[PDB]
């Protein structure tokens, strides 16, 4: 089945991160021969999306794999390409982020995996722009800002640690994009972080991590 093939390959990348470069072409090639329906494309997207948002430490690999397949799969069905379906799928979970940042620490591990997968996707998913230049996904730029708002609004240590990671990852790229468009988001994020540090009952070391970000941005 497609799902056995894909899941085997994802397990393989998880166990052997080094094998991406030498096995990715064969993976794309095999998928090109077998992913021929809108349905099969949708299922491929779902399997990779699940691995990236479950499975710890699959953020970077997930996003790198997503970008690769978005450029190397030849199927372009009427209803959406890989890129397009992925981005749609991300909006689905992103819609429940206000609730996802509550719950309990174990349930939130999946939310954090989703947040960082989206951060890595934003950095690494290359889209040919309207002017033919490489651009980043807009819906991800917007989603990241809202995810940060959700994480700071529920200032439990593990939520704050997730926000710190996401901003170390994407913060300079975000800062640049907001400034090109004369937006004040980084200022607003900085005030949110300062209010956490002033008010929240989180750990001292997490507060100190937040303060280091205020120096840099």
């Amino acid at each position: 089945t497609l799902s056995e093939y894909v899941q085997d390959f994802l397990n393989h990348l998880t166990e052997q991160p080094g094998s991406f470069e030498t096995e990715i072409e064969q993976f794309a090639e095999t998928l090109n021969g077998c992913v021929t329906t809108d349905d099969a494309l949708q299922e491929l997207v779902e399997l990779i999306y699940q691995q990236a948002t479950s499975i710890p430490n699959f953020s970077y690999m997930g996003a790198r794999l997503c970008n690769y397949l978005s450029h190397h799969l030849t199927i372009s069905p009427q209803s959406g390409n890989f890129r397009q379906l992925l981005l749609q799928r991300c909006r689905t979970e992103y819609e429940v982020k206000d609730q996802a940042a509550k719950g309990d620490e174990v349930t939130r591990k999946r939310f954090h995996a989703f947040v960082l997968f989206l951060g890595e996707l934003y950095l690494n998913l290359e889209i040919k722009g309207t002017n033919g230049q490489v651009t980043r996904a807009d819906i991800l730029q917007v989603g990241l800002r809202e995810l940060l708002n959700a994480l700071f609004s529920n200032p439990m240590d593990d939520n704050l640690i997730c926000a710190v990671k996401l901003l170390k990852l994407t913060g300079s790229v975000l800062e640049d994009a907001w400034k090109e468009k004369g937006k004040m988001d980084m200022e607003e994020i900085i005030q949110r972080i300062e209010n956490v540090v002033l008010d929240a009952n989180c750990s001292r070391d997490v507060k100190q991590m937040l303060l280091k970000l205020v120096e840099l941005r």
